[PDB]
């Protein structure tokens, strides 16, 4: 049937927005996960894992008698498609149960490994999420083989539908760069916000770049897409080495033997895909990348024989059996065991991108003190581990059971706790007044309230107003805050701070990034007061303020909003229109439509765009919260065409006289064209909807105040 | 950026169960329109509305100083998208103002219309939707130009996003018949659920079928085109004629100078499309169709010149100055008023369609009973202007407001008014026991009330158990109803209830229609009973039964249920695969995929397929409400594979011994296969889940009981 997206293949899409509604959730409304994972017996989860590991199922044969190395590969590649630019994927969401992760060919025979925890799933129910025992499922299979993990936070909720991720422009499978749809310009750089050199590849192609079996051609690849992934040279050594101890690698024969993706599969198949009519289609005569290697002679035992090889041996060029290009050690015995055949012993291989861990001068120093000292080795890999599984998780609210770990990680840009009693509504409405009565504006107040708060995003779950990051590098000097205008405030409302704590009792005080947020609550109060309205919005007091020190200023850069259409805002000229941008930025918030368009509408007559610009500013009312943008934009009155200067910038002109009424951008009159979003603008922008308008738009501001409050979850 | 519709772009979509969740919805999760309507001041609207006829705005001028004939137009097509097949399109939720409905072709310039009233829908606001002003619309030009309507009635809630139809499948706007997509095959077959004959049209196409003018061949497409709209000969020629005594068509410059529809407009354009390089673009200088006709001598006066220039003139073929064909009248004068120079006039001319109605032999001979008698014209086409204008709102139930008629006509399927004293809950309880000693089984008891409920649609808010009309012809006889079977449990029924009314006082009494849904609960009741549970399922009396005479059989037609995969039935072979057919049933079942999953287990166990067909009847519990379904589908001890005899018939045998365990449909195993569905059946088949499971059912075939009570809303 064709549908709308064929006939207008670059119209705007709404329906990311509205994903994951309550239609498509099986559980009740009143389901938390949180509660009942806090009663599943994690012990005894545990224990059916350990005897998993070494039950062999006839249909998947395990390799060497033991599932580990095939778990620890699923729960790196469910953590591995995270992207630190975005947020977008890793583990926390369990989406490499859905499409197209499901189905990507890195993927491969993933879908067996999660068949075989269908019957620990069914047992436990609504207990352990699929996201969490993934998790745990790779963290059981590395203890089971005698490494000691650095911990485990169950609480990945499952979601019930394929998340909405840019996963590159490509129409053709792991297509090597150059085509079409490149992925690569310039000297390789590899466009945001991609974290993969190929599409369906979770980073790096393991024969080296577009197939050319270079190590040090490769380790450049490995660098740039791990960075992209939040780690750096010692996490990324840690987790190759550390992953390559274990298990082998699957290319019996030749890969036209494999049938379809699970997707694309019979419904015969039952959900499983990559059918193999070589020989048996299964453990010995397995075929899965393509590549045949076993890294170790104990590939079912942690040792530090992955760098006693790898430096051990000089190596050379040569193809697996599928034809994809490989490294076998020169002049060796056969000493690695076979997977299945106790008579037959292998020399030791290696893929390109284990090489590069040798070959490239930054990686070859790591490695080589990881070979000296394998205790160092086993603690950084147990680290970075963590960090790949939980990097997306958020706060540390938010993780569960008895095996979270004690130590503080910058990466989780800690928030320290509260140690005092927190402000009550009486003080709350003192300190609006005080907020008010020192002359900052309504327009001041909002902008910097929405600067703190609207970092959030729900993807990976960091940023947002707690900590009072806004205060601290990089934040405060980011060109979207203002710099200058946001020190002025800050100094303005640590004084308001200062002497309020002062005078206090008992110990009660109140913080920052509580005050920063309560004061933006007083002005959009006055906005509304300034309106005729009489309204409390609320606030919930228990934010605390996070030190330079325990704010990674590097990591930090990923959150910079170097487009934010809620403040008309866009750093520099993107390939991407800017109202695509907008409904990106949505997303990461967790609006709705309807939830964009009325705070949108709020925020341009509030004073909140970035230097005071005009564009979308339809009132006469500056700083009284109305429903003015709503009705201006849609009055057939006004005329609209794009400037000479700017094909990006529009002028609204009386229709009969030509007098110049307005200016706006793409963003704002994206409201007036689009017919989802007008329909809505329509709502807001009727005879009727002032009470509507206020009660809604103080409702989702609301809501992005209190994006980051897992305190109170 | 690449989609799962682009990679598996035959995959089932389930989010079409998805849309209209509250995430999309501007309005508050309480909000009732029928509330709303019902405080409109409807006589202030309507002055409003009288007044805007005459009001010319420059950007759109008003043809002969009147927008009556271009508001005709705009309701006509508001309406005429419905198809009997699937009760998909119609008025009834205001598509016109979304895509594609806002870009098609055949609704070029009806951008125009709907923002000259966008003042009024501003000043009323939430209590008059966009769905009812067009259509009020339409009537108050009507009435403003001398013609009285049969009445009106409010309720039409706006949606919010755009409806998921199937609208065919070709790829290029207006293609003719025979393509590679062609919706066309045999001696003129339309497939269904079509009722157009070409992409972007709303019934046939003006100049004759696939281009040709030819009066008598336009006339097979228009009889087959407005028989799929519900409309009759006598319906649809008092519908045409009526139409084309109002206003003109567009055409008087050629085609190319007319740019981009709607939904391809630049940004600038807001909302509005097809503009013009042709002279001013609008007014004296419009181009809409292409064709250039204007059929009466008073176009904003309702008169019977229609008529008497189609039979009073000879007829020649000639060219619009766009190049379009149509009709020019032999010899004539130049009688016709110019739309906007007083001092030209214009030869009578028409359509290749409406000589049509002359030179088809059954549409001549009501022609002309129609110019002999213009009383009964004019009475004809008030009735089928309501029909058309309402065909889709489904029971007069819905219907709001001061100006509904009266008179109950029959295609709104008329329910007589209870009367009498209803059953009450200990009455419930003794009806209950009585279906339960009478020997009626579960299986009997749930594929009965099945049967009379699930003919409901949504679309068109047609069938449902209200009514009794399963007792009745055609519904008694289908297939799928297994009209032996349901002939012995009506009998049994109906012995019950003769029995319980003839001991009853006052005047209480049960209808059959509710006895029918009570014992279906019992039937729920025994087996949950049978499983161990104890459940009381939810019953609301107030069904009344319809006679064969409220009861058209040629129109009830259209709701027998070819494809119902909750029974797992299918009549014939299809070319949509029937898991496909299965969602689309759900669809029009109101059903989320979640409770589309939770139904169709419990069916299977209770014994509800046609023709008690075992497959998909995974339990050896039969006639217990178990999650049995759920349990044994994603048991991975089972293998399936198509049969040889029948592709699409399943079996399941033991992956061990090769032994025979169960065989399934498609329909069965889709749920073993699509990721999202399978995820669904997973929480269904967990061993915490069998509560779960009961309760979830017992709330959907609640539901399903329900759908038609729009006596309760
Ligand atoms: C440059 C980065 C990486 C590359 C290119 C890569 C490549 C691959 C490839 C091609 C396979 C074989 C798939 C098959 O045929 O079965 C594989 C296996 C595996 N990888 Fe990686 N890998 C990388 C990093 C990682 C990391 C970070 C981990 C975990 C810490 C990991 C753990 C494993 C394990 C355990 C297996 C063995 C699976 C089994 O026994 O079935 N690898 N790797
Ligand atoms: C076979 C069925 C019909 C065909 C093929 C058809 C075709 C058309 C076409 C091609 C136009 C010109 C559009 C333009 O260039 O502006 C039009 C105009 C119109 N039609 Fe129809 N029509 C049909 C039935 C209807 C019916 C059932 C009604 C209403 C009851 C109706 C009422 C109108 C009116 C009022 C106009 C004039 C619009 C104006 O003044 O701007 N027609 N028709
Ligand atoms: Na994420
Ligand atoms: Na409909």
């Amino acid at each position: 049937g064709t549908s709308n997206r064929d006939w207008w293949p670059n119209q705007l899409d709404l329906s990311i927005l509205h994903r994951h509604s309550s239609l498509s959730d099986p559980m009740g409304k009143d389901f938390n996960y949180a509660q009942a994972f806090e009663k599943l017996d994690l012990a005894a989860v545990k224990r059916d894992l350990h005897a998993l590991m070494t039950t062999s199922q006839d249909w998947w044969p395990a390799d060497f008698g033991h599932y580990g190395g095939l778990f620890i590969r699923m729960a790196w590649h469910s953590a591995g498609t995270y992207r630190t630019a975005d947020g977008r994927g890793g583990a926390g969401e369990g989406q490499q149960r859905f499409a197209p992760l499901n189905s990507w060919p890195d993927n491969a025979n993933l879908d067996k490994a999660r068949r075989l925890l269908w019957p620990i799933k069914q047992k436990y129910g609504r207990a352990i999420s699929w996201a969490d025992l993934l998790i745990l499922t790779g963290n059981v299979a590395l203890e089971s083989m005698g490494f000691k993990t650095f911990g485990f936070a169950g609480g990945r909720a499952d979601t019930w539908e394929p998340e909405d991720v840019y996963w590159g422009s490509e129409k053709i499978w792991l297509e090597l760069s150059g085509g079409p749809n490149s992925r690569y310009s310039g000297d390789r750089q590899l466009e945001n916000p991609l974290a993969a050199v190929q599409m369906g590849l979770i980073y790096v192609n393991p024969e080296g770049p577009d197939g050319n079996p270079d190590p040090v051609a490769a380790a450049r690849d490995i660098r740039d897409t791990f960075a992209r992934m939040a780690m750096n040279d010692e996490e990324t050594v840690a987790l190759i080495a550390g992953g390559h101890t274990f298990g082998k690698t699957h290319g019996a024969g030749p890969a036209s033997n494999v049938g379809a993706e699970p997707e694309a599969a019979g419904i015969e198949a039952q959900g499983l895909g990559w059918k193999s009519a070589y020989r048996t289609g299964k453990g010995a005569d397995a075929i899965t990348s393509g590549l045949e290697v076993t890294w170790t002679t104990t590939p079912t035992q942690w040792s530090h024989n992955f760098f006693e090889n790898l430096f051990g041996y000089e190596w050379e060029l040569t193809k697996s059996p599928a034809g994809a290009h490989q490294w076998v050690a020169k002049g060796a015995d056969a000493v690695i065991p076979d997977a299945f055949d106790p008579s037959k012993k292998h020399r030791p291989t290696m893929l390109t991108t284990d090489l590069s861990l040798r070959f490239d001068p930054a990686y070859e120093k790591i490695s080589r003190r990881f070979h000296e000292n394998p205790e160092q080795f086993a603690d950084a890999f147990a680290r970075a581990w963590f960090k790949l599984t939980h990097r997306d998780m958020g706060p540390r609210a938010r993780y569960l059971g008895p095996e979270v770990p004690a130590e503080v990680l910058l990466w989780q840009d800690p928030i320290p706790a509260v140690d005092h009693p927190l402000i009550d509504a009486a003080d709350a409405a003192e300190l609006k007044a005080k907020v008010l009565a020192s002359g900052l504006t309504v327009s001041q107040l909002v902008s910097t309230a929405w600067a703190a708060a609207s970092t959030f995003r729900g993807s990976d779950k960091r940023g947002g107003a707690n900590g009072a990051r806004i205060r601290l590098a990089p934040q405060k000097d980011w060109e979207a805050n203002q710099p200058e205008q946001l020190a002025a405030v800050l100094e303005t409302l640590e004084a308001i701070r200062t002497a309020f704590n002062g005078a206090q009792r008992g110990g009660k005080q109140v913080s920052l990034a509580d005050l920063i947020v309560l004061a933006g609550c007083a002005g959009v109060e006055q906005a509304a007061k300034n309106a005729g309205h009489a309204v409390t919005v609320p606030f919930a007091p228990g934010r605390a303020d996070a030190s330079q020190e325990q704010t990674d200023v590097e990591s930090m850069a990923v959150l910079e909003p170097v487009a934010d259409g809620f403040r008309n805002y866009l750093k520099g000229k993107y390939r991407v229109p800017a109202e695509v941008l907008l409904v990106d930025k949505a997303q990461l918030l967790t609006l709705s439509a309807p939830e964009m368009t009325v705070l949108l509408g709020g925020l341009r007559v509030l004073g909140a765009n970035v230097g005071q610009s005009r564009h979308g500013v339809f009132t006469a009312r500056e700083q009284a919260l109305t429903n003015d943008f709503f009705v201006n934009l849609l009055d057939m009155g006004t005329e609209w065409k794009p400037t000479a200067a700017d094909a990006d910038v529009f002028e609204g002109r009386d229709r009969a006289t030509g007098e110049l009424k307005w200016t706006g951008t793409r963003v704002d009159l994206v409201f007036g064209s689009h017919s989802q979003l007008r329909a809505l603008a329509e709502v807001y922008g009727s005879a009727d909807a002032q009470e509507k308008f206020v009660r809604d738009f103080v409702a989702v501001w609301n809501k992005v105040m209190n994006l980051d409050r897992f305190d109170l979850a």
